[PDB]
RNA sequence: CUGAUAACUUCACGGCGGGCUUGAUGUCCGCGUCUACCUGGUGAACUGCCGAGUAGGUAG
């Protein structure tokens, strides 16, 4: 919206805290359909608490700002909130060498993330790898189309609408000691013509 | 341009009653520590005088 050549091109995730539990999401009153105003149906949820930090390898070989690099932050991550601090606005900096860039993180108790490139043809493949480690996570890394896709009338932002599935994957721990190349970090989106899987740029 | 957009789980509460861990016991025998060692103040802060004085004062 200010300089239209940003081109972020990748990102890198560093999970410092993780906490999952059941909390319950109270939905609010709707017009039911017979004559009354009550709440909709009840479910259970699962809510999380992520303290993380990001490395971004863009192409913009120039300083950004100090002020509008705060005003341009979004405020949500998977239905959540996204705040930092007042006094952590002095650790936001840009660099041109990614080995001094992991020195700028003022916490030093984290973990990095990659993808586990071993075959997982059923559920029994994962749990065997999940009982040798008990430190690996699974999530949805991409989608999987059922359609070419097609132009449907009330599609959201009017673009082109398909119908997708979810792609399970496996998430790993990395220390980045002195030798792990960054291609196992810095993930992207590659568009393999029927599935939009996010994987790092080493594969 | 995020399984997208919005979202109050709340009110009340007496864990209680009673209680014998006991009896018995041999840690002992032997034993070589030793040899050899430089701490270095030149002359340097000297001589009277009063007072009975190992006290006290006083001169250049």
């Amino acid at each position: 919206r200010t300089t239209s050549s940003f081109r972020v091109e990748s990102f890198a995730i560093c999970v410092h805290q993780l906490h999952v539990e059941k909390r319950g999401l109270t939905a609010e009153f709707v017009e039911k359909g017979d004559g009354t105003i009550s709440a909709p149906a009840t479910r259970d949820d699962w809510q999380c608490d992520v303290v993380f930090s990001l490395i971004l390898n863009t192409n913009f070989a120039q300083h950004i700002d100090q002020d509008t690099l705060v005003t341009s932050l979004p405020k949500r991550l998977a239905r959540g909130s996204a705040k930092i601090a007042i006094d952590d606005f002095k650790h936001i900096n840009s660099f041109s060498t990614l080995e001094t860039a992991i020195e700028s993180l003022p916490i030093e108790a984290g973990r990095w993330l990659s993808l586990y490139a071993q075959s997982n043809n059923n559920l029994s493949d994962l749990l065997a790898a999940m009982t040798e480690d008990h430190q690996l996570m699974a999530s949805c890394v991409g989608y999987h189309l059922l359609e070419e896709p097609k132009d449907k009338p009330n599609s959201l932002r009017g673009y082109k609408h398909a119908i997708a599935e979810c792609i399970i994957g496996l998430i790993n721990s990395i220390t980045f000691s002195s030798e792990t190349d960054p291609n196992t970090i810095f993930w992207s989106l590659k568009n393999y013509q029927n599935y939009l899987v996010v994987q790092p740029r080493s594969i």
